[PDB]
């Protein structure tokens, strides 16, 4: 099994962000990716990944008010994985590969092809997009991150534009935008990481609270979902073959 | 242009449920389907469809907290279509066909290939799945509608299972289920309609409020989204080629 460890946060207690790529144990197997609800651990990541790799996964496709969902079961957990959610539900459209299909309401064993563990800061130092929608007043502009990938098989470039937040900008600040797209903000976008979680997850390190980072807790990790953009993709194919090559941004007047 | 009128409700004032299948005006065109927020009209449907067919549609793909979305603009509206939403946003993953792609933030004219108008009861006589999630106490069972289609090109059968509601069932009622899956309920499922809206929309006529229909307003239309199940399909292909052949149900103990 292929394993991946990315120590974005290098403190002893951290938030584990775990994603498995799996394959139905059957002829004509469905292929799908499962991300586990975040949980805190204190076992060093290079040891925790060995435990994560040894679990057994079963899935069941079900119908919910939101549409098709996958019920996930994780067992064969070792003692440290008491820490880890073992029953939970994820979106089937994101999780399942293009052309991959599961019968409904049948508990289905899956073989693990790969396991990725990303270490993030503690939950109180994580900021979401939803968190920030409650932090603006009559905004004037949208901030979008432009996530650039190269498909290493085809050489094709791919841009995924992901919404970050809306803000209000003073007219005088528009001349250079320097009070909004501060040096801190620009460097944080340039150096942002995209890792295998929620399909893909953009992680921006918020180094202070000025301008485009206003009302964010300093030294937070601002995490952003890309999986909604991967519904029609195979997530395992994407995390194997889409090389993250750059992150840019756009500040757009709102519509 | 192909047009479709389904008079499910045959009163003079009705809720118009309108869906357009369109094609980007370009070489290598994207194909997509747009459904319009429901609105009330009193123009007879066989006349309103002529006005609906004459509109002009433009779309713009944008990024939002929920992922990729399509901003829709409708103009070339005649006087009666003052009644109709002319600017609104829908989910891009449902709307856009498999393998169909739009550049971001570019307002894009679309040619209308087909227009469907379905007449539903007035908004106060429509019941949603969300409405009913607030109408049960420690439920014991889920009710699922099993929507059966035949693909008329390939002859393949397709079942879309859609969640309706959860309910609590008395132990004594389980012997025959007759107090839950009443004669009224059974006939309403058998005779349910699926029409081109929200991708596809299941419409169940609620003929009374007993058993599986408890806490629903009598003579309501219980409307259920199938579009979440069509993300990886082409909606125009589906409404042209998936013939609705039956509707069944399952009452499942909850998990
Ligand atoms: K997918
Ligand atoms: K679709």
């Amino acid at each position: 099994m292929e394993t991946y460890v990315n120590k974005l946060h290098e403190g002893s207690t951290y938030t584990a962000a775990v994603q498995y790529n799996v394959l139905e144990k059957d002829d004509d197997p469905a292929s799908l990716t499962i991300w586990v609800p975040m949980f805190q651990s204190s076992m060093p990541a290079d040891l925790l990944i060995k435990e994560l790799a040894n679990v057994n996964i079963l899935v069941k496709q079900i119908s919910t008010p939101k549409g098709p969902s996958l019920r996930v079961m994780i067992n064969s957990r070792s003692a440290v994985l008491a820490q880890m959610p073992s029953k939970f539900t994820i979106c089937a459209n994101v999780s399942l590969d293009e052309r991959s299909k599961l019968a409904y309401d049948v508990t289905t064993p899956c073989e693990i092809k790969a396991c990725s563990l990303t270490c993030l800061k503690s939950k109180n130092m994580l900021t979401t997009v939803k968190d920030l929608t409650m932090k603006t007043l009559n905004p004037t502009h949208d901030i979008i991150a432009l996530c650039e990938f190269e498909n290493i098989v085809t050489s094709k470039k791919v841009i995924i534009p992901t919404y970050l937040r809306s803000i209000s900008v003073r007219n005088k600040d528009l001349n250079t935008l320097e009070n909004i797209t501060t040096t801190e903000f620009k460097n944080a976008i340039t150096n942002a990481k995209i890792i295998p979680y929620s399909g893909l997850l953009l992680v921006i390190t918020v180094t202070d609270n000025k301008g485009a980072f206003k009302y964010i807790k300093p030294q937070s990790q601002f995490i952003v979902d890309l999986g909604a953009y991967l519904e029609k993709e195979s997530i395992y194919y994407v995390t194997t073959n889409w090389k993250h090559t750059a992150t840019r941004f756009a500040i757009k007047p709102m519509e």
